[PDB]
């Protein structure tokens, strides 16, 4: 069975690509990562840094979460990543994404031991 420490790598880590991506990326990277099987998923982010790199993120900036928990976490650094957003004009199954690379903070959720990235929440 999945994690929530895998599920978050499976959803949110490409860290084979430096930054990129053509603007076919999403596209194929949405469904190679299993997030166009049961809906297209509307708005999701990959994260072009080592796993190490992301994983350290859980002891830097404690920030509030968007659902008002206390356990979320603002990278100091910026960080490659790489938003895909569904387009107007997306049809399940065929889910058509815009891919936009972007260097931005990112805020992810930890939970655990060891204390991991268990959601991405927001970049700044």
């Amino acid at each position: 069975k999945e994690t929530a420490a895998a599920k978050f790598e499976r959803q949110h880590m490409d860290s084979s690509t430096s930054a990129a991506s053509s603007s076919n990326y999403c596209n194929q990277m949405m469904k190679s990562r299993n997030l166009t099987k049961d809906r297209c998923k509307p708005v999701n982010t990959f994260v072009h840094e080592s796993l190490a790199d992301v994983q350290a993120v859980c002891s830097q900036k404690n920030v509030a979460c968007k659902n008002g928990q206390t356990n979320c976490y603002q990278s100091y650094s910026t960080m490659s990543i790489t938003d895909c957003r569904e387009t107007g004009s997306s049809k399940y199954p065929n889910c058509a994404y815009k891919t936009t690379q972007a260097n931005k903070h990112i805020i992810v959720a930890c939970e655990g031991n060891p204390y991991v990235p268990v959601h991405f929440d927001a970049s700044v």
